[PDB]
């Protein structure tokens, strides 16, 4: 599915992101867009082998197991594909684990490059 903007950020906080850790829910709002524009069912592959998955772009070396990706380290428990669902349940629960590991949103290449030091409250404005 491709969410709307305030209907994405609405299921991010019901899922419980909203200041998850330290980043208010635009900062996850923000991060979904430039990652995947807001489709649940984005993929792309990098130049280690390894994909990104899903509505928050999740990468297969480090923390989901697609089955193909050398070095997997499987982080998250979780198959790739689960994080492929229309659901964001799996992926916000693995992006929960990703924010923890100790480097905070800078895991996602779009947020830090496209979102952070950016007024994101502005992605929740008007929801
Ligand atoms: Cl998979």
């Amino acid at each position: 599915k491709v969410f709307g903007r305030c209907e994405l950020a609405a299921a991010m906080k019901r899922h419980g992101l909203d200041n998850y850790r330290g980043y208010s829910l635009g900062n996850w709002v923000c991060a979904a867009k430039f990652e995947s524009n807001f489709n649940t069912q984005a993929t792309n592959r990098n130049t280690d082998g390894s994909t990104d998955y899903g509505i928050l772009q999740i990468n297969s070396r480090w923390w989901c197991n697609d089955g193909r990706t050398p070095g997997s380290r499987n982080l998250c428990n979780i198959p790739c594909s689960a994080l492929l669902s229309s659901d964001i349940t799996a992926s916000v629960n693995c992006a929960k684990k990703i924010v923890s590991d100790g480097n905070g949103m800078n895991a996602w290449v779009a947020w830090r490059n496209r979102c952070k030091g950016t007024d994101v409250q502005a992605w929740i404005r008007g929801c």
